[PDB]
C-alpha cells in the first residue's frame, strides 16, 4: 500500500532507503549504501503494482538508482526487484541486479546480482 | 557516454520501449511486452549514470515497470538492469528481474530472470 | 574442504542436501526438495574449487539437480552457485537457477532465480 | 528431447564446451574459455532431465565447472542452467552465475551473472 511502503527502511548490510509511494503507483526517494564505490545518498525512482490483491499476497515494485551524484560517479547501476509484505513487523524482500559501464570485451563481467531483505524503522 | 537513448527501442520479442533521457540522470516513458499478461501501455522509470567514463564503455541505466494499467493488473513488476552504447548500431543490453505478487508459501518461485537487447530496427 | 563439505545439509525451507566431497574437487550426493513438483530423492553432482585461498574466504562450489526420478519428471533442473564457509556453524550460502523446459514461444519465462543457505547438521 | 547433446559445441565468447551425455542423465566433459583467470581445460560435470515432455520443448540441463586445474586456481566456480533444442540448428541457450570465494565482508559482490548461447558451428 502507498503510506505502508513510505518510510524509513533499513537493509542487513547497514544501507538506507527512504521513500515514499504516490497514488498513481510511483516511488520516489534516496538511498545511502554502506558498502561500495558510493558515498552520500543517491536519487531513485521506481513503481510498485498500488492495487496488489487481498489477499495475503505482497504488493510488487522495483526501483533502480544510478550510482552517480556530486560527490561520486560509479558508472554503474542497480535495480532491485521483490515485494513489500505489511503487518506489525513489514518487510520488503529483494533480489537486485547492479550493472557496471564496460568496454563490449568485458560485458560477460559486468552484473553482479544478490539479494537483499529491508525492516521498517517507526515511524 | 549518454546521449541517443531518448527514441523508440524494440527488442527480440518485439516490444516496444518509448524513453527520453533527462539531462541529470532520469529516464521516463511507455513499455508495450509482446507477450505474457499485459496490453497497451504501462508506464515505465528509471535512471542512467552519465557521465559515463570517458575508455569506449557502456552507460549504466536500469528501469521499472509495474503491470498495472487501465486495462489490466497482473501484480508484478519488472526491473531491467544493463547499459546502453552508441555508436552506427545502437543497442542497450539488459538483464531483467520480474517479481509477482505471490504468498509467502510460493515466494521460493515469485522471481523470473532473463535477458533482452533493445534497437531502435 | 571435503571433510568439511561431507554432511547433510538444511536449508530454510526445510529440503535436505546430502554430499561428499572427493580428493579431486568433486561433489556427489543426493537432494531432496520440500517444495515443488518433486518427490523423493533426486541424484546431483557438482565441483567446488578443493585448495580454496588462507584465508577466512569461502570456497566457490556448485552443483546441478535435474528434476527427474522413478518416481516424478518434472522437466526441469535447478543449479546451485555459492560459497562454503566452515567453523562451528558452517554455512553454504548460495544463490539458484531453475530452469524449465519450454516451447520456444515461451522461453522467456522458463527461468526462475532465487537464493538458499544450508545449514548443516551434526554429524 | 535429449540426443545429440554430445558433442563439442562453441558460444559466443570463442569458449569451447566438449560434453558426453549418459542415457541416465548425466553430463561430464571439459571446458576451456576464451575470457577470464582461466587457461587450459577444465572437469565439468552436470544433469540434465530426459525424458524431456513430447509439444516440442528443449530439454532441461545444467552445469559446474570449480576454475581450477594444474596450471590455475581462480576460487571460484561457475554454474550454467539452461535447456537444449536440437534440430537443423541445435542451441543450449543457458544463464550462469559464477561465485567467487570471496570475506563475509566481501560477500555481497561475489556473484556475477550472465547468459551464454552454445551452438557445434
Ligand atoms: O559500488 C558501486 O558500484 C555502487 C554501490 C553499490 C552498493 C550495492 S547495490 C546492492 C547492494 N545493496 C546495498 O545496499 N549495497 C550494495
Ligand atoms: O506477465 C506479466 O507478468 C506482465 C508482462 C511481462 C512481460 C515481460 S517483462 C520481461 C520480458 N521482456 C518483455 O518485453 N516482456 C517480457
Ligand atoms: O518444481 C520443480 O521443477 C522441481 C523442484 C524445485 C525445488 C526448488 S529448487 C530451488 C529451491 N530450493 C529448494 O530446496 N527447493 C526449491
Ligand atoms: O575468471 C574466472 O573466475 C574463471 C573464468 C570464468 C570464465 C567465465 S564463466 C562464464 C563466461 N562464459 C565463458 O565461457 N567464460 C566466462
Amino acid at each position: 500500500a502507498e503510506a505502508g511502503i513510505t518510510g524509513t527502511w533499513y537493509n542487513q548490510l547497514g544501507s538506507t532507503f527512504i521513500v515514499t509511494a504516490g497514488a498513481d503507483g510511483a516511488l520516489t526517494g534516496t538511498y545511502e549504501s554502506a558498502v561500495g564505490n558510493a558515498e552520500s545518498r543517491y536519487v531513485l525512482t521506481g513503481r510498485y503494482d498500488s492495487a496488489p490483491a487481498t489477499d495475503g499476497s505482497g504488493t510488487a515494485l522495483g526501483w533502480t538508482v544510478a550510482w552517480k551524484n556530486n560527490y561520486r560517479n560509479a558508472h554503474s547501476a542497480t535495480t532491485w526487484s521483490g515485494q513489500y509484505v505489511g503487518g506489525a513487523e513489514a518487510r520488503i524482500n529483494t533480489q537486485w541486479l547492479l550493472t557496471s559501464g564496460t568496454t563490449e570485451a568485458n560485458a560477460w563481467k559486468s552484473t553482479l546480482v544478490g539479494h537483499d531483505t529491508f525492516t521498517k524503522v517507526k515511524p
